[PDB]
């Protein structure tokens, strides 16, 4: 297993940016990616995934920012599909875990229904510094109200 992935869940995983060399160890593993950071910030392109067959969700959040709600549902569905198709999903943004923690920490109340307060715990104890910014933890605060 590429050992920087973290799990949530049997089939969802967050990490960090894999580099160009790790695409075939977390090809291995997951057969979709979610890919959070404009495409400027990549060292590569996202094709290496395509002609790898592995699914790509590219639905870049700037530095430091939350997705909006609408955003963050259309992740969500698309991490809902794949993993009904028995696929493993990575999450990923750069190297901080602000934005790849919040859909994160959404997964865990979107396809589990936990608590906002316990999804987040969860995933802190996993990596300390998922969700990073006030306006992440906001947007994690409308998701339980939609999802109630």
């Amino acid at each position: 297993m590429w050992p920087s992935a973290r799990f949530v869940d049997d089939n969802v995983a967050f990490s960090r940016m894999p580099t160009e060399r790790e695409l075939d160890e977390v090809a291995k593993d997951f057969d979709a990616v979610v890919v959070l950071v404009e495409e400027y910030e990549l060292p590569y392109s996202l094709e290496e995934w395509k002609k790898r067959g592995v699914e790509v969700l590219h639905s870049p959040i700037p530095d430091f920012t939350a997705p909006s709600l609408e955003q963050l549902l259309e992740i969500l569905r698309w991490i809902e599909a794949r993993v009904r198709e028995g696929k493993k999903v990575l999450i990923h943004c750069m190297g901080g875990l602000g934005r790849s923690g919040t859909v994160a920490v959404a997964w865990l109340m979107y396809s589990k229904g936990l608590p906002l307060r316990e999804a987040l715990r969860r995933v802190r104890s996993l990596r300390p510094g998922a969700v990073e910014t006030y306006e992440q933890m906001e947007v994690l605060k409308e998701l339980e109200k939609f999802l109630r």
